[PDB]
């Protein structure tokens, strides 16, 4: 009754080009068992948003990689949060929640926007520039480590940490496998900053540590969620800044809407999260038997969620495939739903807000002048390079 398919969803020629695998995925049924790793599948918006919204079912705990907790060991201590389930990950998920506070954005906003108008003016004193290196992760980088508290020395290691992060959810391939054979640095680095007297005042991190004394958490908590933040705060928005920069030099027509109403920054950064999805697929482990898309689906098995695909579902958006900026984005699953939905997106949103901000105010054209590069990750969506000549405004 359930279709059973070959496709490997970790193969890099799927990362190259998924969207014809992800329409085979949707199109074949709302529940598919995929052969080539014995996880059960969904593909269309309905069943990824009713999977993501039944936590007790659909758990966390026994990891939302590939690999199950109470058959293997993690491959680093289980994250508080994204690898808790209620009630455990509620008072953990409180303290992050108020961390990355409405009240923190506010702090923070004007000195992360005054950064994205000085990098785009850097930027633009170049003209050719790769919209990569050079931007989706320079400036980032230029605020999210400083903001977090972070000392200068070692910073090389976070983005090599966060993608070793993301290729450990996935299957054991060679991507995985060499990324934990080229750990050992990364993780030393990013498990120290995370000690108390390594963290500056004021910072997210510092903050986290002031954190435990409320009964929500308590002091030997406080490492592991400061390394939540150091999994997941950089790489991620990265892909998706580059991921706008991509979409606004293909879409021209949508840079000279952006140019036209730079209050449209905020939905076009949304927009391009929904459109490429950084976070492309994720694992639930069902705790007990459990129907589904009218599919009987056993206890103990894992359910591969594809993101990107409920993102770009017929059945949900009208064009998927185009990116529209103006398009109600409400409901994408580019961040998760439910309960973890993403504790960062505040964070996320902000940079991504005054990135395209300043190239809205500042830029005319964004071409495409070199060849474009993808990186490769078992979980993550994103280009290695991105060669543009940036126009001035
Ligand atoms: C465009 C950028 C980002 C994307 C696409 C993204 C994506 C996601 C997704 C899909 C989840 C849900 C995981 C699940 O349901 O199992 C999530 C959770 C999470 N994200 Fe984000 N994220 C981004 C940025 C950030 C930032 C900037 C931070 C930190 C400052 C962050 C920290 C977290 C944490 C700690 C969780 C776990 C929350 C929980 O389990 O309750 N993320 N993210
Ligand atoms: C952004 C993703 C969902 C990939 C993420 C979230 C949280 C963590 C953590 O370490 O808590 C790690 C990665
Ligand atoms: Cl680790
Ligand atoms: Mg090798």
């Amino acid at each position: 009754t359930i279709p059973h398919l070959a496709i490997d969803p970790f193969s890099l020629d799927f990362f190259d080009d998924p969207y014809p695998d992800q329409q085979t995925l949707r199109d074949a049924g709302p529940v598919v068992y995929l052969d080539k790793w014995n996880v059960y599948g969904v593909a269309r918006y309905a069943e990824v948003h009713a999977v993501l919204n039944d936590p007790t079912t659909f758990c966390s705990s026994r990891g939302v990689g590939l690999s199950d907790f109470k058959k293997e060991k993690p491959w680093r201590p289980p994250s508080l949060i994204l690898e808790a389930d209620p009630p455990a990950h509620t008072r953990p998920r409180a303290v992050l929640s108020k961390v990355l506070s409405p009240a923190t954005m506010k702090t923070i906003r004007d000195g992360f926007a005054a950064a994205a108008d000085a990098k785009v003016d850097e930027l633009l004193q170049r003209g050719c520039i790769d919209a990569i290196a050079d931007l989706a992760e320079a400036y980032p980088l230029s605020v999210f480590p400083d903001a977090m508290g972070l000392k200068q020395e070692g910073r090389e290691h976070l983005l090599p940490y966060a993608g070793l992060v993301a290729n450990a959810f996935g299957p054991p391939n060679e991507l995985r496998q060499t990324a934990i054979e080229r750990s050992a640095p990364h993780q030393a680095y990013v498990n120290e900053q995370c000690q108390r007297p390594n963290l500056a005042p004021g910072g997210f991190g510092a903050c986290i540590h002031a954190f435990t004394d409320t009964g929500e958490i308590t002091p030997d908590e406080a490492p592991l969620l400061v390394r939540s933040l150091l999994s997941a705060g950089l790489q991620e928005t990265v892909n998706g800044i580059g991921a706008a920069v991509y979409c606004l030099a293909r879409f021209p027509g949508e840079l000279q809407r952006l140019r036209s109403d730079p209050t449209l920054a905020r939905n076009a950064f949304e927009e391009a999260v929904r459109f490429e999805s950084p976070v492309q697929t994720f694992f639930r482990t069902t705790t007990r038997e459990v129907e589904l898309g009218g599919a009987v689906i056993g206890e103990g098995e894992k359910v591969l969620m594809f993101l990107g695909s409920a993102n770009r579902d017929p059945r949900r958006w009208s064009d998927p495939d185009l990116y529209d900026i103006t398009r109600k984005t409400s409901g994408h699953v580019g961040f998760g739903s439910g309960v973890h939905m993403c504790v960062g997106q505040l964070v996320a949103r902000l940079e991504g807000e005054v990135m395209l901000s300043a190239l809205a105010r500042k830029v005319a054209a964004i071409d495409i002048d070199g060849p474009v590069k993808r990186r490769f990750n078992n979980t993550l969506r994103g280009l290695e390079s991105l060669p543009v000549k940036l126009t001035p405004a």
